[PDB]
């Protein structure tokens, strides 16, 4: 079915819990070893979200090469991702020296470092200009160069220096402000808007290497991010836009990262977003 119409026929039908439910029952399972090696342990926020072997990122480290960060790689939208947990006290440094390796040039993140009144991620990037950071265990030097504080997000230059190399580097940080403790948002606008500011800065495009994006655990938020994304590519690139179906998509996704869209508020939402998002476009 075309998507706007599917859209109004859940809605007055009440039945989102059990599409998504359909989508859970026929998600990919493939293994996450690595993950759940006892040395890990304190490499995982939580117990339950855990990358798959098969797309984990490595860091290029022989003592211990595992971040929980997986890369989303969308053949016929011509895009990836690298998903990732919200970094820990311990894996602040392991976070830097991904984005280093992988040649990124924007990180993406969806939460606010409390929530709920309970820490969701660390402190990971400097807050002023003359207090840099130094990450000892990979050797990184990160320096807040400018801050844009806007009502929905705020964007921040940073400079990312190796420190064995002495080569720096521009990363641009795109922080969302104001995704609600509960629920979701009741418009999707400020969500498109941000995604188009994303856009526009070129780091989802081809000549950088992937996005990283997070939220605390890096499925919910985060899923709904580049499905968003992906779905309205796509619909620019085919002859036919109606035949773009978004839980083909998020499926097509779940092979890479599992648990991706959390909840069937956090699916309705990703249809609206969508839908309000292909009439922008044009
Ligand atoms: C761009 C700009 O206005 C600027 C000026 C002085 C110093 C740094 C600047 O931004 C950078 C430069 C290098 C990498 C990241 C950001």
């Amino acid at each position: 079915m075309e998507m706007e119409k599917e859209f109004e026929q859940i809605d007055k039908s009440g039945s989102w819990a059990a599409i998504y439910q359909d989508i859970r029952h026929e998600a990919s399972d493939f293994p996450s070893r690595v993950a759940k090696l006892p040395k890990n342990k304190n490499r995982n926020r939580y117990r339950d979200v855990s990358p798959f072997d098969h797309s984990r990122i490595k860091l290029h480290q022989e003592d211990n090469d595992y971040i929980n960060a997986s890369l989303i790689k969308m053949e016929e939208a011509q895009r990836s991702y690298i998903l990732t947990q919200g970094p820990l006290p311990n894996t602040v440094g392991h976070f830097w020296e991904m984005v280093w390796e992988q040649k990124s040039r924007g990180v993406v993140m969806l939460n606010r470092v409390m929530e709920k009144g309970s820490l969701k991620c660390a402190q990971y990037w400097p807050q002023k200009e003359e207090k840099e950071m130094i990450f000892e265990d990979t050797n990184l030097k990160l320096t807040l160069i400018s801050e844009d504080i806007k009502s929905y997000y705020t964007v921040r230059q940073l400079e990312l220096e190796n420190l064995t190399t002495q080569e720096t580097r521009e990363i641009l940080h795109f922080h969302y402000t104001t995704w609600p403790d509960f629920g979701v948002p009741e418009s999707p606008a400020s969500f498109l808007n941000f995604l188009f500011k994303v856009r526009e800065s070129g780091s989802l495009s081809p000549e950088h290497g992937p996005v990283v994006v997070h939220c605390s655990a890096g499925i919910g938020r985060s899923g709904t991010f580049c499905l968003a994304d992906t779905c309205l590519l796509l619909m620019d690139k085919r002859k036919d836009p109606s035949s773009v179906d978004i839980k083909k998509v998020l499926l097509e996704m779940r092979k890479f990262r599992m648990g991706l869209i959390q909840t069937a508020d956090q699916l309705r939402f990703s249809y609206l977003a969508v839908i309000e998002g292909a009439k922008f476009i044009m």
